[PDB]
């Protein structure tokens, strides 16, 4: 009956989280994941409100393995001949700690149609020279849901580095999702919106194998994820117990 | 005759790379260059639309040679002795990773009457003391035109820290030109502003000499430089084959 | 070839050799090792066998 | 019934598992394992169609401990003392890198009366010097069945090494089963038995403990062994299901 107030109660728990988050007042959410030959991957997540972005340098998406060895004078050459070819005296020919692969994931609640993206060269150029580059991409068309049980619980541009050539600077960014006419950094709430700036929480680390991002990183936070099988992760909130 | 297509084609191909970067849809570019008494030169670069701004630290500035030794240890010692006078136990007086000079440079997409620096004392303020200290000085009159062919490719101001008492932290700002009377950062757009700064591309290297530097990083990327000697570096597009 | 000697060796370098001993116990054996890596990167990615033309190709066994 | 095809199938493959090892198209093999005072063990292995066989020196049947230390200097001057009393400047009376015992073990394909050894000195000589050496013992006498329920899975030959001069270098050989009167290396096939000694694969490892051994080297391969307890491993298959 109307009566299982316990079912009805979990039923707005729910969807009360779902719209909170898409609400003026919720985070927006962005991760970046850079896949590396040995199967381990970085990830880097922001949270904001209003709007969110990550930017990173070709140096910073190279794999480094914390508390361990990293071939780093040898890097720093490998870095120079990738700047400039034949710019460098590194003794190896492929970097394996160059990503084989970028996955984006912003949360539902970003609107797509304001995701941007700069994909530069090694020396953080968008388009080959600076004097004919456009700052950035809209890629929103290219994002796939990751769904779960019916629902949209994230975005997904998935994209492989698979060539020797394929060495990346990497910036991208999105708008929270407003269907309202208020303009959240109209002068009202311009403020604010340089204050959320300053709020924005970072998360970096590097899991072992994508086993482990799964099981300690998205499954525990309830987190959006596609794998490389192309299996979706995550929790659908919208009405439901 | 005026038949000849490839030359009218090469001159316009020129051109409007000169018009986009000078466009709102372009790039302005700034770039700090370190120079250190070994002769090795640390450059920072950021690229974005609107504005852009690069701010270091003064331990930032200090040469790291990746890979290698540093004195880490003396140098951790070397920052206290520099942030108050006998705070440290440095094993020497003067510390060989302090930059020298510094050279600020900026794209020729930038309006030159936005510029502003915020030089500040090893512990990043600006004038002596937070309660007196004007955050920036607008340094733009002090800009010199870097010309190749009578075209202005870009805008340096150069100081030397020839002295013991030169500890400097160190910001730098530029607003891309617009003579329009558009505002770019109006409420219609103002939301595409804060996107920007997520999407900033940032780039930074120690080169071991200004020969590699000017060989490896200012001429291929056909970026402006000025060097010691006082001679300019760049392309000349603007009507130009 | 043994599966150990075909495996990437950089004479004079650093080869992570007691994490590669454990690559090793976690190839013989499903989760047989205390390797901290998914795929080791000394593993080859391909082979090719080469014969002079000397060789009567009917013979060639592998 | 004889309408269960479930089953006589299930007796066939192992059947004809049991028999092709069994053919002169199969393999045999040998095992030599050198157990530790540690209680580690080193397996070698090989594998080969119509002979088989291992040579090892004093020195490479010595414990060596991948990625650790293992007194590698001090053992240099060990081997010295070995090959020579007094020869040596090594600061240990007994090195606990010695094999304290060795099995040997033929897969059940080998003849027994084919089997050859030679225990050498630790210079590699069978018998106190070489003018008087024969090269070999045929030592099939010795071999032990090992059995799982009724079953001859392999042949095994255990020694212990429990004094201070117990220090071997040592080969062991052994001949595919052949009832048949063809002779393998007649000359229509001897061709095929030097290939045959081209492609006989090798497999060398240190396990921790014979449990280690036990459970994810004989086991998992369904190989035979003979463990200290005098306890039996291995896979019956004749007329088996």
């Amino acid at each position: 009956s109307n009566r299982d107030f316990a079912g009805r109660e979990q039923r707005l728990f729910n969807s009360e989280q779902y719209n909170y988050n898409n609400s003026l007042n919720g985070e927006v959410s962005v991760w970046v994941y850079a896949y590396y030959s040995d199967g381990s991957v970085l990830v880097i997540n922001k949270n904001s409100q209003y709007k969110v972005g990550i930017s990173e340098t070709f140096k910073a998406l190279k794999e480094y393995r914390e508390g361990q060895h990293n071939d780093s004078y040898d890097e720093y050459e490998v870095n120079q001949s990738i700047y400039y070819p034949n710019g460098g005296d590194a003794r190896k020919f492929h970097s394996n700690a160059k990503p084989r692969a970028i996955q984006i994931i912003f949360s539902p609640s970003v609107n797509v149609r304001t995701i941007k993206m700069a994909k530069g060269n090694a020396v953080s150029v968008p388009d080959e020279y600076l004097q004919r580059s456009h700052p950035w991409e809209a890629t929103g068309i290219k994002y796939r849901k990751i769904k779960r049980d019916g629902e949209i619980v994230g975005y997904s541009h998935y994209f492989e580095l698979p060539h020797e050539y394929n060495s990346i600077s990497l910036a991208v960014s999105g708008v929270h999702k407003n269907p309202s006419s208020y303009n959240v950094g109209c002068c009202h709430n311009v403020m604010d919106v340089f204050q959320s700036c300053d709020l924005a929480l970072r998360f970096c680390n590097r899991y072992w194998a994508e086993l482990e991002l799964v099981n300690h990183y998205i499954s525990p936070n309830a987190y959006p994820y596609l794998d490389i099988n192309n299996h979706s992760y995550g929790v659908a909130l919208s009405n439901r117990q």
